[PDB]
């Protein structure tokens, strides 16, 4: 079971910096050489290339709708295609709207895939909901069964087929939530384990219900997406939106240990890394520091050490 | 239910007087108006007025005894209307010299009331044991029973009645206690969970604990005196008495969450903000925001999120 | 039970000079003086002079056998006479290579000590299976009787004998371990608690373990040997080797505070304090700073305060 790492520089579903500089980023830390030195095999599908739609006029208040749909639709082609071929696709990101079509094609294949989500937001807003009209804040909105039909057609979006059912998705980091989001988190009865579960719990503890709750009856593909903004500041300053209070360094790491040592992990997602919001150059440096060694850590890197 | 915001610029009860500025500067954060936008309705008393003793000569060791007594009768007044008036007292105060005047007032309407006390310090120091002779250092020693005629009778605090014993309060952050603190609260049985018992316990089993040993034989009101300095400099910087290795920002969330859940919340002070302490501007936003985030958290504004 | 200081400025053991001004450095800090200040009765025995050995070169890979191995032998006389009065041992280190010397000598007083070795590293690389040469990345391999006879006695430490067992032994902080290491400690069965365990249990649970693992069976003297370097970079940047997601300051200080409590602490090394690798003067007091709090703690100090 090899990996496929696939870049993703785009930006379109949020307004800030040079989101899309992410992937650039992580690969001059030499993410792909290092990832080879694990037990998988690497394999780089390079950057997809991205081309807007012309009038690409807000529908609603929602922002860029055809461009980050059109975006979305290609990746999902894309990791659909490294799925079936029984690869571990890795998506090097820009903004988090990108998760629409990772999570769309990882699904076509692996329908019964679930998802953990560590950020420190839910992005579970609808077109309707966030006022913001950034899309990146609402990718879960657009792929759960349940919200379906809850928001008007979004132009660009008609080949999205809602994949996941509320109850196969774990939030973890949250802090962050919006008025509208905690109603729907809450009516339809999402897991999660906001910061103050984390504080009570333990990272460890978290972990154990988080893999009970989506392994306890049966096992199945697991497709981690990771939004660099779920740990904190200090960690990993780079970012659009950064929130205080967030999760450590040793607790990311404990959670992607974790999923490796599940052996489901099947789909993985890093973004928000921004560099250009780096208030110095190693603000910059932590961040993708702390990206890059998550990444290895689903692939088989322990802190406690590694010989074959 | 409904909330009162008393403001306390005095600093008498410590050589610094940045302190003073602490009300407005949490007002000029948009304290009053975030606290609105929860379940609670506000109502802002005001800054109270200071006359400065004249002749306030030093008592032995204590400083400006007069002046701080005197500063603290006034609180105590004010304190026990709005008591009477049944809302819940903010104090967002200088010095937490004021505690003695927030908690006097407030048990002179409630005398069957709990203290839990976040601070880095015990602040409990009597007249005699000080050998700063600053009063912000020895307010929880004027109100508790067990140190009355234990100490000559400083001047100007004859109004103060002692209101709590040593089963009544809890300490939370304990990391810098003078040996003669330390003999007392010992002595005396006090119920503390300093740093090393955050560290082992861990700060979920910690709030578990103190509302077992408060509220056991039965739910009571409760007054949460919270000194900034109870959290790490890192996240509390803009403070006059600094130690390493305190409360983290998500530890502190903790506290504040949990208290409002019990629903018990009847006072509450804020104290020891100093903006004039800033290192940098950044530092005094940092402080400030975190005491304002406090605040709200105490009235409802939960983590995971809130909606109406 | 009197304490003695024992300087070590010694740093043939690693490449960066500079850890030779650590004892200088922590002593400035006024160490001593706040030692005389707990219940102990301090005495420092100063700094040990180390003669440079003229045609040391290496020997096969491992850098300075000749100067390493005689200045251990210095220190582990000095050490055992120390311990042989009945005082316990305070060892002001440069490199962590001196650790073979401070327990070696320890360990004819006492055979039957057990030793908690807080570090981001394992340091039991030999002579063969390391490649940096460095033999502060080593003293462990040459402490341990089961790594007797799996490498070429090196020159300049036929004085050594192993004094440790594989199961008297217990790691604290492990992070940053070398494939051989990690083979090593798994394949001896050495019980360890890499920062995965701490995120997982906590600290508090980690030492009970740790003492139930060492002290169980039964009761015995314990070496600690502390690197700095345990601790995250944020309160012990100025060392040769900084690994990010260290244990905290506040952790740091409850292992050593569950150390005290035992009664049995007999000898410690405050190791790789490197006050030239400060990045700014104020990383240096910083490092120094957070050691000198660490030995305190080691002996009677407690956050939650002290007094006669
Ligand atoms: N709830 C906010 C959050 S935007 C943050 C998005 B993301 O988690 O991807 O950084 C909104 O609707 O804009
Ligand atoms: N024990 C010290 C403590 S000063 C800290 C006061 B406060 O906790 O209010 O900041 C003294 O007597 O000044
Ligand atoms: N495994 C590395 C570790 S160097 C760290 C040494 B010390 O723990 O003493 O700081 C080596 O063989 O150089
Ligand atoms: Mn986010
Ligand atoms: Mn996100
Ligand atoms: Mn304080
Ligand atoms: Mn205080
Ligand atoms: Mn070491
Ligand atoms: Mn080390």
């Amino acid at each position: 079971k090899p990996i496929e790492i696939i870049g993703a520089p785009f930006s379109k579903g949020q307004p800030r910096g040079g989101v899309e500089k992410g992937p650039a980023a992580l690969r001059k830390a030499g993410l792909v050489e290092k990832l080879k030195e694990t037990e998988y095999n690497v394999r780089d599908h390079g950057d997809l290339a991205f081309v807007d739609v012309p009038n690409d006029s807000p529908f609603q208040i929602v922002k860029n709708p055809r461009s980050v749909g059109k975006a979305n639709e290609q990746l999902a082609a894309v990791v659909a295609e490294t799925q079936k071929n029984g690869t571990i696709s890795v998506v090097l990101g820009g903004d988090h709207s990108m998760a629409i079509g990772s999570i769309s094609g990882h699904a076509r294949v692996h329908p019964d895939l679930c998802v953990i989500w560590v950020d420190a937001h839910t992005d579970i807003n609808t077109p309707l909901t966030a006022s913001s009209g950034n899309l990146h804040g609402q990718p879960v909105a657009f792929l759960l069964k349940e919200l379906k039909g809850k928001f008007p057609d979004v132009p660009g979006f008609s080949w999205v087929t809602p994949c996941i059912s509320a109850k196969d998705i774990v939030y973890i980091g949250l802090r962050d939530v919006d008025p509208g989001e905690h109603y729907i988190i809450k009516t339809l009865g999402i897991k999660y384990f906001s910061m103050t579960e984390v504080d009570k719990l333990g990272i460890g503890k978290v972990m154990e219900e988080t893999f009970s709750y989506l392994l306890g009856r049966k096992k199945r593909p697991i497709h981690l997406s990771f939004d660099v903004d779920g740990l904190d500041p200090v960690f990993t300053p780079a970012t659009g939106t950064p929130v205080v209070g967030g999760l450590s360094y040793r607790e990311g790491l404990y959670i992607t240990e974790e999923i490796y040592k599940t052996g489901l992990l099947s789909g993985l997602d890093i973004m928000e890394v921004n560099p250009t919001l780096g208030k110095t150059p190693e603000e910059v440096t932590r961040t993708v520091n702390t990206a890059v060694a998550l990444t290895l850590s689903c692939f088989g890197t322990k802190r406690e050490g590694n010989h074959k």
